[PDB]
């Protein structure tokens, strides 16, 4: 019995937050070549698909009384060239400065420092940018990993309170939250328990006020290889949070570190293709439709970032918790690095398409309803015109996924039923498919042999599986209804999307910078802020020598790694948008290269 989708487009429910747009990861680099190019890939992801870099030790990125700031600069100018936000904990020692939160002197230094560097990034950046990051305590500190800094419980809370004071002292507009741990059974977890109490009676270190601001409650909960694990354990404790401490009730809940299985770095064969990819759409529809969509329990639910902006190393350059996958190619002169997008990040771009909000949406087996706690599940959203250079849009997202595990001799029989598209010019759909067989780069590079410093040839080969097998946008037929029957295989994604035609074209392409890989051998990326509608068949690629096409299979991720045959790239670049109608956008301002 085939497994059946039904969509009301006609039934708007209520607001569908995309609040997962974050990644993250811990150093050993953040400078290095190879760590421009990930961002630059994190950041690529559509319509602001990523938002938020959560990064551990960001205060080892400060010297030491007077601080040099020069390093952490270069990072947060990297995070904003690339339309990034880092999630700033508040974590190092700035090298070697700070040894101990009892010590009252180092109390008010640590005050000194966070109101510091908060006012050189507002005066850097603007107030506006800086009061969107998420600061955050350090990170895990029931797990003890303080190096040589002593952090106990009272240090934890005058630590705490210095942080709280120092970014009110910046300004008062700013968010903090914490303590980013998993909150286990007391006695368990005292530091995170203990920051709970603090912030709700207990007294401040520099004020003696009772109560202390708490913007946010962040917690880390993984699954263990379920999906629906990490669900409920979020659910035990933020019902937990709720009857002890009372004035939290409605205190935004962070999970930021919901990963399907702890130790990144672990190889796994799930992590390199669209299982992980499919796994990771799955854990957002059950949080969406299981615990936001009008729940009666009705947690405070905020944020949920994968921890994967690791880079992998050798021998497992796909196996391994990461949104890209990295070669480090040695026997070039000089040796270089190559990125390859996977299918994970790749899915994060058509969650990305997922709009303000949801969509009735019912899933059925022989008359029997399944919840997204089900191995075939769907997301489904509806998009209100903006001005005219937008218009009505639909995306349905529907996974296909039994969490770590593939199935390739299975295949899934899937009928969707959309109805009540309500009418409009020009309605066309546009089908966007992701499976193991098809659009996995992991998979075509064991096809070439798995070679450890892949040529230029073997580069093109691999990246000719990273976008989704689109179809041509066809015309919706009458009475604003739709009825599809794919295959789906296991693990696979699908994204029908269904878009009514603006008035006006789509805007300009902005931004577009041009970073060398080596020889002949190139990324082009650029930013989609100002093109002002979703419903995008590709982004065209001019380039001039004295301007021709650059003739390329459809893609809407704002990153192209330009490797023609003949070597020649040195010249001027261009790009625009092109929709669903065929109508281009303008194009960027020329980026000029030489080689
Ligand atoms: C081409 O050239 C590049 C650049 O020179 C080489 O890059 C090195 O690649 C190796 C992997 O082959 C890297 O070494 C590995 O680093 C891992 C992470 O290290 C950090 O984290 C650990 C643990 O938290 C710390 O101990 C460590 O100090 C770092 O902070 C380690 O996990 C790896 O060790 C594990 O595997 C080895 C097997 O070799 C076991 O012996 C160990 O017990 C352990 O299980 C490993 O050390 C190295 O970091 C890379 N260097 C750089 C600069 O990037 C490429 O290897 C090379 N390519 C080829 C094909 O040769
Ligand atoms: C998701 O579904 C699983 C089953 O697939 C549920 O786990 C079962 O829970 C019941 C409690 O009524 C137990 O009696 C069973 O032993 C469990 N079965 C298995 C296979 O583990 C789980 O409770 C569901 N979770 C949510 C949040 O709906
Ligand atoms: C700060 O550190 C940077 C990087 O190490 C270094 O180049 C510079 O000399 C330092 N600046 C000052 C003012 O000490
Ligand atoms: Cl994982």
């Amino acid at each position: 019995a085939p497994h059946l989708v039904q969509v009301d487009a006609a039934r708007a429910l209520w607001p569908l937050r995309r609040f997962w747009r974050s990644t993250g990861f811990c150093p050993p680099y953040v400078l290095s070549w190879d760590q421009q190019l990930n961002l630059a890939y994190v950041g690529a992801v559509p319509h602001r698909g990523i938002k938020q870099v959560r990064t551990h030790w960001l205060l080892e990125l400060v010297t030491t009384l007077s601080y040099n700031f020069t390093h952490l600069d270069g990072y947060l100018d990297l995070l904003r060239e690339n339309q990034l936000l880092p999630g700033f904990e508040l974590m190092g020692s700035a090298s070697g400065h700070f040894t101990d939160f009892e010590d009252k002197q180092q109390v008010f230094e640590w005050k000194d420092l966070v109101s510091s560097l908060a006012r050189r990034y507002i005066g850097r950046y603007g107030l506006a940018h800086v009061s969107k990051w998420n600061f955050e305590t350090w990170n895990e500190p029931d797990h003890h990993d303080f190096d040589n800094v002593s952090m106990t419980m009272q240090g934890f809370l005058n630590y705490y309170d210095a942080c709280s004071e120092g970014l009110r002292a910046a300004s008062p507009a700013l968010r903090l939250g914490g303590p980013g741990d998993s909150f286990h059974t007391p006695p368990r977890s005292p530091l995170s328990w203990g920051l709970l109490r603090h912030c709700h009676d207990g007294t401040n270190f520099f004020t003696g006020e009772a109560g202390v601001r708490l913007d946010y409650i962040s917690l880390h909960r993984k699954g263990a290889r379920s999906s629906i694990s990490i669900l409920e354990q979020e659910k035990v404790v933020a019902q937990q949070i709720r009857q002890l401490f009372p004035k939290f009730a409605d205190t935004p809940i962070y999970n930021d570190e919901a990963d399907p299985l702890v130790g990144w770095s672990l190889p796994q064969p799930w992590r390199a293709d669209v299982t992980y990819a499919a796994m990771v759409v799955k854990v957002i529809a059950q949080h969406q439709n299981l615990l936001l969509a009008n729940t009666t329990s009705a947690f405070p639910y905020a944020l949920l970032s994968n921890d994967n902006a690791f880079l992998s190393y050798h021998p497992h350059p796909f196996a391994q918790r990461t949104l890209t996958a990295r070669f480090q190619v040695n026997n070039t002169r000089p040796p270089h690095v190559q990125l390859l997008r996977k299918p994970v990040l790749t899915a994060m771009g058509l969650l990305a398409l997922l709009d303000e909000e949801q969509l009735w949406a019912e899933v059925s087996q022989a008359g029997t309803v399944l919840d997204s706690n089900h191995t075939v599940g769907v997301l489904a959203s509806a998009h209100r015109p903006q001005g005219p250079a937008d218009a009505w849009r639909a995306a349905v997202l529907i996974y296909a996924s039994d969490d770590t595990r593939a199935h390739p001799n299975r295949s899934v029989a899937v009928t969707l039923r959309l109805r009540g598209v309500p009418p409009g010019p020009g309605l066309v759909y546009v089908t966007r498919y992701l499976d193991n067989g098809l659009c996995s780069p992991d998979g075509e590079w064991r096809r070439l042999g798995r070679p450890v410093f892949p040529t230029a040839e073997q580069f093109r080969r691999m990246r000719a599986a990273e976008d989704p097998v689109a179809a041509a946008p066809r015309p919706l037929p009458a009475g604003g209804r739709l009825t599809l029957r794919p295959a789906l295989r296991l693990p696979s994604l699908l994204l029908v999307h269904v878009c009514a035609r603006p008035e006006k074209p789509p805007g300009q392409v902005t931004r577009l910078r041009a970073l060398p890989l080596t020889q002949g051998q190139l990324v082009l990326v650029w930013s989609d802020e100002h093109v002002g509608s979703k419903c995008l068949w590709t982004y065209e690629i001019q380039f001039s020598q004295d301007y021709t096409p650059v003739s390329r299979k459809p893609s809407t991720f704002n990153l192209f790694v330009f490797s023609p045959d003949t070597g020649a790239v040195s010249g001027s670049y261009r790009v625009r948008a092109l929709d669903y109608w065929a109508r281009p956008g303008p194009f960027s301002d020329p980026v000029p290269y030489l080689e």
